[PDB]
Order: structure tokens, then sequence, then C-alpha cells
């Protein structure tokens, strides 16, 4: 049984909270690339551990991600004027560039203690796989950017789905490790099982943890079993069970306490893998239709998430439509923090029971000086897998050959 | 370099606050009289200092100005009947007039004391430069009614924009007294110089303190500086530097510790000074058009002031319309209250430093006893006027004699 | 110049005009797959040639393109049942199949053999491309259905734009045949030229025709020329020149007098071509963004097709986004039916003009018993293709052995 | 198959045409009751055989249905002032009675000769059964007015929905004489049968006609039938079979050639008789849910009348809300008028054929001098009724003894 203690500390990310500090050892998606447009774009803002942040690609192609606030008198920066190599505060004409680098003040004068050496706060970038991310560490904490598991290499297609959701991370992520829940929620959105409750083992590793769940598959159920093994890696990310076309990977970042920034990836051959409009229009998260301009959904508690009762009636499950906005639905009625000193899990919950466990220790021993779980000779790489196959009850799934659905 | 204590010392002015009851020492405007339309017309709420208030215009045609909630049980009484000679609450009939005397309760027998008993909370009010004006400190402190500086007498057009702003009052202010900025935020929206950097002088006077701020001029930067001086008047009006025509005030009431009513005011001779609806589409600034029927703009921030990024790309500094719309997209994304304890000020936010000390100083020394800053003696006068001028190296600009803007110049 | 008789013979297509005989001659798309659903799939309306009708796909996955109203007391069968392999009118019962034979009438006696004596009007239909067709000509001409230029099998790529647009449909066809317009109107949303005034060259086949706008290219404008060539496939086709990519196609179907049904199509190796919420996002046709969901514009005249003066004044040719768009401004404002009475043509005009004459002597030997131009052994086929290419100025562009692009 | 010609002569009703006439020579529901309000109320717009009305309630409670638009340089007088005796127009001051006398000219010198002398188109009124009733033929041609047969007496109760309908008058009455289409298209608003090809039987009468819809009971069907008989009322109205506590009726009143005021009416004892609001509710016709103010549908054909598919698929008939919202699916998207000789009609048309037959016939006689169907001593009257009941095969249907429904189920 969770305690209040233990709720918090695993979910608070905002400022003094350990879970960020151990979150902000990785490098963290910002936001997309699509929302920064070309060189000088409209600077766009984000959201991340508490942080407001204004992201924007100079003229010269470089994407800042700094600190919303203007170093001045702090009005927002998301407001300036981004052109010839920086982002100009409009008030007083306080031009920065992607390191934060205070080029120039209209107002100002001269060069030596003022203008140059100011340094307004701005996080190392990188682009890769659609998406801008950035360290927001101890800048000598930093690792070199390495390719996640769900986009190897440069020749993957990515298409990412995004969504802001007005909860904590940690009630979404335990969404995405949570094999048994798609054979009741997702069950009109389908497999060789109809087998509704799996078992569970979890493999503990550095990085996270593995898991399987062996269904009952619909023939020669003596031989063999349905395993669909999904990868968790600390401390937001699942690589879910691939289709027999493509991957798919979910990551969370909390924007704060109470708000998380959904990812939901498409990833593969490109002859295989949706693009991005397909990939939201199947998940129903298309921006102008099932999302205003922020990313953030239309279905709310107040419209019941478009529920159907008709449809339901009719035989489809949830009468919501688009299988992520079923698990919102979910997640979203916990409440802002879900309070798990009020859950009763079951054989279904090991992996969510495995996650939590892990995740507070991972905390607390971090904050007694341990590494970060995942970080440097711990992490993860794209040798790591989800998949799902027809397995002998005679092979040990942890040691099963697979690898990512590509050709 | 301020700390959170002094930046709420400087901020609040709810209920006990310092600075609320330093800045009721002072007559302070409530609403515009546009509102309170004729006698007998319909009650207006409005708030000051965090209370709510009705203002109402009686059958003889004056004006009261009281709390929000009637003295039997507290239902507003912005609903309630006005005519012959009151505010009558609708839920029990209690009707008030314009000091807050219960007129009659019309469930009560006469039998009981209780109508000459009660006495609801009224303020005295003013009417002058077409705004209601109410005394809100302790009544034995209320001084005469003196014209501002920027209203001096019956004959000056005053036009009045009037904003609802839902940031702490201090943060506007400050906006009034940064001469620096519209060199930046109002570049596109011009003045003989093209200099953006302005170097600050103040001295401090017994109502505030005048700035000037001096930039090389056009032509003859060598003897020459093109001089603008702004007032502060304190706790929280600026007399801006007028043009050519007529002048500019800005005057911010606390409506509480989040919310300011911002009164933005030209003045001037009639013959040179716009009329109140040609002010407010100059300024975007127009009721059911810019604000809503409540003067609260419909720029926001979910809809990013309206800022128009092709705008901006095709040489509009900021592609927000209306200079003060400008204005308030910086304060108001500085946050409710803004944090100065994380400012990095440099030479050009002198006067909002001079600002800072003052009022600071000021509210300490209230506490202690001293009178409130610019009240009784020291009082600012129609004679402080804000200026722009051309004006010599070798005059000293504390020196040169102005006066406001009127006729020919 | 062409007389205001000249105009309506070719303009219109209601009721026995002769242009629309003559088009109904020829297999015609209806509406695309995507409107009809799942077998049972909720009904569709459709208008083509002034004939409103119902579309709907069986219990058995045939698709019927029928009347709207029922052969009863004509109540609109949209609104009926579509189960149990018809679809039933709510009002009396009476049920039909995709072939207009009527099964059933909930409320007629068997024995006044009424049942089998009634027949709704239904159309032969094909599904192909992502599009449903009907023959709506006489039944004893429809032909056999061969796959169009742009949709030559079963394994190329078709993806779709469809807008219903308040004009007639020849001066949307004209638009599709008139390369200089790019060289203005598209001009911020381009190419191996700058050259804006192309000289123009026509040669007339049995199914239409073909051009080519000769550009300067951007040099060698000595040795070459670039070489757009577009061919008109008659009545209301055009296949525009390819990307380096894929391939792209008009079809218009007039739905009326003065409404059209267009299809903006892209089209090649599923490899090399984009989706079809791709192709929309690109083009500014995505349903629920800039069409309502029946497929109109909600770009128009009171809006100004959201033109951006703003965006102008920066540099922007037109200020309008996704260049069909910029199209649909410049033909709407030109009225329902375009006054042909009052052009001034120039040398641009040369494929238009061609069109115009083609068309209306079309039609003038079709009324006197001619085949429908572009019908049996003279009907356009895949080996049929647009090109673009410099052309070493010595070689006729008419002899160019090209073929739609693959990969 | 009717012809073109004879459509036309069926359905148009603007001004010169001979149905519009014939109609005119009953009196007409303008509005509802409810609608003019108290003495000096708000006035009311309203509209029938194609002219635009003014209906106000004087200072004196008198009614009056005026041409809308001020005699004098024909302002709405819908924007007028309502009270001392009058409507008086905000142009000139104009005031007229609810006789359309000239009571007042604001600017003509008081003795100018034209005050007296200038009538305002004021027609004879009565209020009835929630309903108010002008007489819009000419002067003379006005009988007494007498109860409605739907409306027998002021002990009635009588509560209505209307809805102005954007089609034709003619397609809507056919709708309320064709039994069988309940049995399809109000199959999930439901009886003693499941039958759903009654068998039809008409007798004609001096006012219009009954019918008898014949349905196979669902026990002892070989030996009994169930009986719902409708009535006819001509020229637009349609007494429908009760149910088992109380009576319904439809009367129809064309606005012009293709508007039409549609009004619903559920009426017998007031205990058994449900109130205004819940028989809207019942049908889905509540103002500012279902009808904007002035009632009309915010259901129509760009919203598909809010037709739910999945409900439909989960075994709703229609999937549209209110059984008249069902009807009115259809009705408009026949047309604004519907096409008559595209029609194919069988068995269960008899009484819509009957009704096309009689109706042209009676405004063939009419053009031609013959007086109007249904006036007269061949009025119908709170006598006649519709019905439903199970009845021997051996018993002729015209012959059962029916009363309209009460009290318990004794007659009145
Ligand atoms: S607040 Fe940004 S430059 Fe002054
Ligand atoms: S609350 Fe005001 S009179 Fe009672
Ligand atoms: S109108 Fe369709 S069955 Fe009667
Ligand atoms: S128009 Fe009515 S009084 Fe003149
Ligand atoms: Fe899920
Ligand atoms: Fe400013
Ligand atoms: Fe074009
Ligand atoms: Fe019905």
């Amino acid at each position: 049984m969770m305690t209040h203690e233990e709720n918090e500390l695993l979910c608070r990310v905002e400022g003094d909270a350990p879970m960020g500090r151990l979150m902000r050892r990785h490098w963290t998606p910002i936001c997309l690339v699509e929302e920064v447009g070309e060189p000088d774009g409209t600077p766009v803002k984000a959201r991340a551990f508490g942080e407001d942040l204004v992201v924007f690609r100079d003229s010269e192609g470089r994407v800042g991600v700094m600190d919303e606030y203007c170093p001045h008198r702090r009005a927002s920066l998301v407001y300036g004027r981004n052109e010839e190599g920086g982002l100009r505060c409009l008030y007083h004409g306080w031009k920065m560039d992607v390191d934060g680098n205070v080029l120039e003040m209209a107002s100002e004068p001269a060069a030596s203690g003022m203008v140059d050496k100011v340094k307004h706060t701005a996080y190392p970038t990188q682009e890769w796989a659609g998406m801008v991310w950035a360290y927001m560490g101890p800048k000598e904490t930093m690792p070199e950017f390495l390719p996640p598991a769900w986009a190897p290499t440069a020749d993957t297609r990515v298409s990412i789905a995004k969504v802001l959701l007005p909860c904590n991370w940690a009630q979404i992520l335990e969404g995405a490790i949570d094999s048994a829940h798609s054979s009741s929620l997702h069950s009109s959105d389908m497999r060789p099982s109809t087998d509704k409750a799996p078992r569970m083992q979890v493999q503990r590793t550095g990085y996270g943890f593995r898991y399987a769940a062996l269904r009952r598959p619909l023939s020669n159920a003596a031989e063999n079993d349905y395993v669909r093994s999904t990868v968790f890696v600390a401390p937001a990310t699942a690589l879910i069970p691939p289709n027999n076309l493509y991957n798919v990977a979910n990551i969370n970042v909390p924007m704060d306490d109470t708000n998380t920034a959904f990812y939901f990836i498409a990833w593969g051959h490109p002859s295989q893998t949706p693009e991005t409009e397909t990939w939201r229009k199947f998940l129903r998260q298309t921006v102008g239709v099932d999302l205003d301009q922020n990313y953030r959904p239309l279905r709310n508690e107040a419209n019941k998430f478009w529920q159907d009762r008709n449809a339901m009636k009719a035989g489809n499950f949830t009468g919501i439509t688009g299988f992520p906005n079923q698990d919102v639905a979910m997640w979203l009625t916990m409440g802002p923090i879900a309070d798990r000193t009020h859950d009763r899990l079951g054989a279904s919950d090991l992996a969510i029971v495995e996650f939590r466990k892990q995740m507070l220790d991972a905390v607390k021993a971090f904050e007694q000086g341990a590494p970060a779980i995942g970080t440097g000779v711990e992490a993860a790489t794209p040798t790591v897998c989800s998949f799902q196959a027809i397995v002998p009850k005679t092979t040990d799934w942890r040691t099963y050959d697979a690898h990512y659905v590509w050709l």
C-alpha cells in the first residue's frame, strides 16, 4: 500500500522535487520540430518540470530552448522578434541568441559588464525524430545525445501525436504498462488471442524493466503462449508491443505536477509506417479537429470525452473514438494526481507495481548519491525493443531474439 | 535588489496592507461618470482596495459610493432599485441614501429603533474630470478635494480610456515611468530623435518625483538635448510627456492585489484634444470592440493579445494594435504580481528604481506615523506638469519653466 | 469571342442539356470510398448532373448509387435503414437493393404484385482508386470500366482531396489547363525556370488533347525549352505535370450547373506518394479544418478566402494558404458560371481556347449522333500521361516518350 | 396520376389562388393565445395565405388580426405601441383599433377629412381552444363561430404544439391520413396489433371523409379487426385516432405556398390530458429547446433532423427524437411543394387519394360557384370523432357508435 508521502515523492517534479531532479538527468522532449517552423519562425511556448520556456529557431536554423521570461523585467519572450540571429524582447529590445547570450540591449550603453556577459537561462538542445529535446539537468552532467530506442537512425520514419494532458505523468505512464487494459477498454479497437486475463512476468534491468503479458493463443494453447512484451524505459517511456508493420512508443514529459506532454509515436520502415497526419487521424489526435492549436484535447470531462451512449448500446465498448482518447478518459477521471493510496491492485497490476517500486527506489537512491536510473552505462539503447510473437512455452521470453519491426 | 517581503510591501493593498492604508489617504477614482448614467440610473459595480462597491446617482443627482453588500443579510445592492432618493435592496426592501443612512426597512416595524440605528458604509464622493472619486480613508483624514495636475479646471477637455487589467498596480505604474520602452515596444507607433538609449535623471519632490530622459536630438546633438520629463505623482499617477497638441496622464487604482483599474487620459484645450471615442479608437480601447461592457480587454494571453506574426514579418514591431495594448501584453505576461526579486535592472530603469525606493520608504514612514506621501502641504498641483522640449546642454532641465500644453504652444 | 448560347452549351449539364448527356457517356466519380463506410454504413448524399443521389454499401459490401428520393412518396432515402441487403425508407418501409429492385413494401399486400412492378432508378457502380463510380448514361450504352490514366492499377497509391465548389465545372477545368497562372498566382508556392510567359502549343487527340507550355530554362535557354505538358482528358479531367516524386491529376464532376465536385489527386508508387491526410494538409483541404464535414470550403468570399494582407505585405504573393485555395478564390469570384462573353484572352490562353473549341465541337457532334468524345477505341489509358522536362529546342515535344512517375 | 396543373391547383394558396379562396371560407387559426400576452401586450407577427399580419390584444382585452403594414407608408405595425385601446405605428403615429378604424393620425390636422375614412384591413377574430382565429374570407360570407370537432366545450383541456414548417400544407395533411406510416416510421414510438399493412376504407361525408385502417389484432385475428378511424375535416384538419386517455387532432394553416403553421393538439378531460409543456416535451416541440422563439424547428436538412446513426444501429427505427420530428423529416425532404406527379401510390395511400380527389373537386366546384366544402349545415361538429377499437369483422366500422375519449371509459 503506497503512502501519501510516497505518492508525492513519485509524482511531484516541480522545482525542489526529487523526482524532477532525477528526470532532468535525461534528455527530454520539449516540443515537436513542426512547432518551430523555419529559421526566424514564430517563437513557441513550452513547459517542462514547472518551467515556462520559449523555443525558437534562429536565422541559422539552430533551435534555442530558454526561460520564457525576459532576463530584464520578465515580459514573455514568446511575443518577441525572432530574426538576425536571436530572439528580441518587445519591451526594451534585449536580444538573446539560442545559447542565452544577451547580444544587445537597445536602451543600454557599451560592452564589458552587462551587455555580453549577461547570460539568460538557456539549455542545450538537440533535434531528432521530429522532436526538439533539451538537457535541463546540471550542465556538467549532460551526456552525449544518443538515439532513443524508438528512433534508432536518421532513416526511421517517426510519426508523432502530441497531446497536452491535465494530469500527472505517472498515471499516464502506468497506462502504457498495463497490457490487460487493451482487452477491456480497447476491445472494440482490435491478435491471435481473446484471452482478457494475461499472466504477467517482469524482468527488472538497469534502465527500467521489460515485462511480458502471456495470453493463451486461439490455437495450440497446450504448446505456446501469445507473448506481448513491453519495455519500461525510466523515467517515463514505454515501448509497447508493435503491430505486424510498425512499432509504437510512448514518451511522457511532465509539464508540471498536474500536466503532461503526451507523445504517442508510430515508427519503423517508411514504406510500412503511417505518416504524421494519417497516424493522427487514426488516433483521433488531429490538430483543429480533436485538439486545439496548442494540442489540448477538445474531449474533456464536461463533454464526457464525446462518449456516445448509443454507440455503446450498439456494441461499441467505450463510445469514445480514438483508442488514446479511451485512455485519456480513464487517466483524467482519476484526478490531477491519481491517489495511489486508494488503489486495489491485482495480478494485472504487476508491471505497475514494479514501476512504483522501481521508481521510488530509484529516486531515494539518487537522492543518496546513486546514478539516476538509466543513465551512464545503464542506458537503454535501440537494442532494447518490445515485440509480440507466438512463443514456445519452453522458450524464455527474456532471451527470445526479437528485433523491432522493419521490412 | 528587492526581497520577496519588500515586493509584498510595495504591491499589496487589501485589508490591512500598509500600502492600501497609505493609498487611501488620497481621493481615489472609483469609476467613470459615464457609467452611472442619469439620476436614478442603473447601479454600477466597482471595486477598490479589495472592497466591492456599488455606485449610483440618486434622484437629486448625487453620487453615492457604498459597500456593495446590503447591511441586512448582504445581498448585492447592485441589483437594487435606484429611485426616490435612495438605493433599495431587492431582498427585504432596505433603502439607503448616498450617505449610507437607511431611509426605510420595508419589513421592520417603526416600533423598533432599527431604521435610525443602522448605517451602511458609504464614502464621501466627488465628480471631476469625468470620474467619480471617493475618499476611502479614515473620515477625519478627508482633505478638501483639489484638482489633479491633469484636470486643472472645468474648461479642460478630459478624455478617458478605462481598462480593467488583471495585474497588480505597480508593474503598470512602472510602465509609465519607463521612457526607454517607447523606443523598442512603441517603435512602430511614432518625435525629433532616433535615440533609443536616453540618459536618465530624477528630482525627488514632496509628492513623488520628476524625471527627465535626455536623448540626442536629430539635429544639433552637439549643443542640445531632447528632454522628455515625466512626473510621478504618488501613489500611482504618471504625468507622461505631452505631444504638441494635448497632455497625457495615467492614473492607476488597485482594485485588489492582482487587478487594477487603469485610466489613460488625454487632456487639454477642447479645440486641440480628441473626444472620448476618438481617443479610445486611437488607443484601441473601444468598449464593444477592444473591451467588453465591463472595460475588460478582449486581448489576452490565450489569444496572444491578437499579435499578428505576419504584420511583424512585414516590419511592424510588435504586431499588436493600439500602443497601450502593446504595454498591456508586457505587463500581464510578468504575471499577476511582477516578481521584482528577479529583475535585472539597468541604466534605463532609473525612474523605476526611484519609484521603488520612494514608495517603499513612504510606506515604512507612514506605518511609523508620518503623513502619507503627497498629502497636505506637499500635494502636487496644476503647476506640476510633464513636458517635452529641445533644451540647451547648458540649461539644467530641472530649471526649465514648463507649463501644460494649452493653445498655440 | 464566345456567345451567350455557346457559353450555355458548354457549361450546362442539368436535365437534357447536351453537355450532361455527353458527360454521362463516361463512368463518373460520385463520391469517395471513404464516405460510404463499412457494409450497412451510413447512407451518403451525393449530387451529379442535377440529380440528388443516395450512396450506400449494403450488407454484402456492394455499393449502390440511386435516386435519393423514395419511389413511393419521394422522402429522402439518405435517412433510411441500410441493412439486411438493402436501403429501407423510414416512411412506409419500402426497401431497395443496390440495383433498385424493391425487395419489400412494409405496407403493401404481396397479392397485388406491386413489389415486382416497381423499380427504383439505380445506376451501375464500380469502386476504383478510392472513388465510387457510376454510369449515369442510357443503360445499354454502359462501357466496361477501365482504369483511368491516373489510377493505372491496383497497386498505385491514389490520394484524394475532395472539395465541393459553388461554381460551374468548366472554369475549374480551365484552371488546370492554364500553365501561365502558376508563375503568378502560385509564385510563393513553387522550378527550373522563372519564365512567367510560357509559349503555348496544343496537339488534339481522340480523347481530348495534350499541350505544352514552353519556358526559357534557368539557362541553356539558347539550347533548350523547359517543357511542361498537360493532358486534357475529356470531358473534365486534367493530367497535370508531375513533380519528381509523384503524379497529379484533377477530375471535376458537375453536381449541377453552378456546383462542382473537385477531385485533386496525388498518385504514384506508395513509397513516393503522400497519404491522403498528408496530401490534404499540404493543400489545406483537411476536413474539419479547411472543409466542413460535407467537404465544402470554410474559405469563402465573405471572409475573402482568409486572405492575409499582412502576409502579402511581407512578400507572400496571395496571402491565401493552400495553393488550390488560391485557384478557388479566382474561380469563385468569376461568378457561379464564368461569363466567357467578357473574356479578353491572350497567348497564355491557347489551351483554354483549344478546350472551348473541342468541347463545343464534341457536344455538337454528339447531338448529331457521334460517339461521345473519348469513349470506345479513342479512350485515354495509363499510356497517356503529363510530363515536365528540359527538351533540347530541336525536338517535337509531341514526340517525347514520357511515362508517369513511378520510381 | 396527378398533373402538374392539378398539383398547383391543390397546393397554391397565395392571393388569387382558388384553394386560398376556398380555405378562407373557414375560420382560421392565426396564432396561439399564449403569443398575444396580456392587454397592451407585445404585437405578434403572423402570416396566413400569403399575407403578413399583426396580432395584438388591446387595453380592453380584445384581439386584433390586421394587415401587418401601416395603411399610411406601410411600415410594420409589429413595431408599434399597443396601448390606450389601439396599436399606433411608430412612424407618424397613426393609431388603429382592433377593427382597423384609424383612431388618430398624429400629424394630420385634427379635422383632416382623412381620419375616420381610412380603414385598415382588419379581420373578425375569435379566441377559442388556446388559439386566435380570424375570418379572412369576404366579410359577408363570415359564419357564426362554432366549436371545432376537437374543442367541443370551454371545460375541455386543449394542449397545443405549434411548429412553423417550411413546406406546403398539403403534404403535411397527407401525413395525418396515412395510417400505415405509423407502423414503419413510428415503430420505435409505439397497440393490440403488429400488422404493418392495414386494409383501408373511406366514407365520404359533406365536410370531408372518415377512413378506417383495419389491421389483424394480436388476438382472435380471424374474427376481429383492429380499427383505427381518422376523420379528414376539410380543408386541412385531421382528427387522428385517440389513445386510451385523450384525443389527438392536427390543424394546418398555409402561411403561404411553401410554409405551413402546424398545430398538433392533445385534448380531452383535464385530468386525463397532458398540459402544454408536457405535451411539447413528449413530442420534442419545446420552445427554446426544439424550436426557436418563433416556433421554428432547430432540426433541419443541414443537420439531418439530428438523426442519430448509432441509435439506429442500436435498434431505434429512425434515430430522430419526438414522433412528429420523424414526420417532419419525411415531409420536408419531399421539397417545398411535394411533386405528386412522381408518386407511386399503393393500397396504403387510399385516404391520400381520396383527399386529393375530394379537394380538387371542391376547389373546382368552388371556383365555379358551389359552396366551399364543409361550410353551412355541412360543418363537422363535436359529434364527429376519430376512434380506435377492436371490432368484429361482421360489424360495419362506419356504424360503430364512437364518441371522443373523455372520462374513465364513459362518454361525456
Ligand atoms: S522586459 Fe525584456 S527587454 Fe525589458
Ligand atoms: S438583504 Fe438587503 S434588505 Fe434584506
Ligand atoms: S415515402 Fe418511402 S416508403 Fe413511403
Ligand atoms: S408609416 Fe405608419 S404612421 Fe406613417
Ligand atoms: Fe490504452
Ligand atoms: Fe508604453
Ligand atoms: Fe492553380
Ligand atoms: Fe406520423
